[PDB]
RNA sequence: GGUUUAGAACGUCGUGAGACAGUUCGGUCCCUAUCUGCCGUGGGCGCUGGAGAACUGAGGGGGGCUGCUCCUAGUACGAGA
């Protein structure tokens, strides 16, 4: 059986993203492909950035009652993410970003379906972001 | 209202008058503020020619309490709660 993985509670302090990659491909061997990838945690939650549409959908905090307004920031170098998330997280995406695609994989279809890669949502349940 | 006067009764002590830091019902609380003090409010004279305004500010006084909710965030902390 295929399975898609969620990542909840950004807004809390968590670990290294990277961390629980390899915690979730080491003991459930099982591999990891990332669609989305959070830019901060905890108080530094900004939102996420997703890999295969390349854009950034903006965390607002506290709207986890109803859906929020999506509020996109196009480019993964576009100078409006700095603007938005802070030049200074808006490089450690960039550099995270740059470590994931040499120990990561691209989501494929046919490896998913066969239970043996799966796509990583990173997300806040509570938030109700990235749902 | 209590309690300390005078009336009356109970228990109680005493032959008794009376008595009890025992109880019970009743039972006159004056003052026109001279001074100090304090709240206000004027008059005088001063401040150096006499006036009409507007000021400066040495000082002085007043004020100074706090609940609950929401954002942060059900975040940090926490196995959870």
């Amino acid at each position: 059986t295929p399975i898609l993985t969620f990542m909840n509670k950004l807004d809390r302090d968590i670990r290294d993203p990277m961390e629980l990659l390899d915690e979730v491909e080491n003991e459930l061997k099982i591999g990891c492909a990332p669609i989305t990838w959070p830019i901060g945690c905890g108080k530094l939650f900004k939102g996420v950035y997703h890999l295969y549409k390349d854009e950034t959908y903006l965390y607002q905090s506290g709207k986890g009652h109803t859906i929020q307004e999506v509020r996109i920031v196009k480019g993964l170098n576009n100078p409006d993410l700095d603007a938005a998330v802070g030049e200074d997280l808006a490089q450690q995406l960039r550099d995270e970003l740059e470590l994931v695609k040499g120990a990561s994989n691209e989501f494929d279809k046919e490896l998913f379906l066969a239970g043996e890669i799966t796509p990583v949502f990173f997300g806040t349940a509570l938030g109700n972001f990235g749902v």
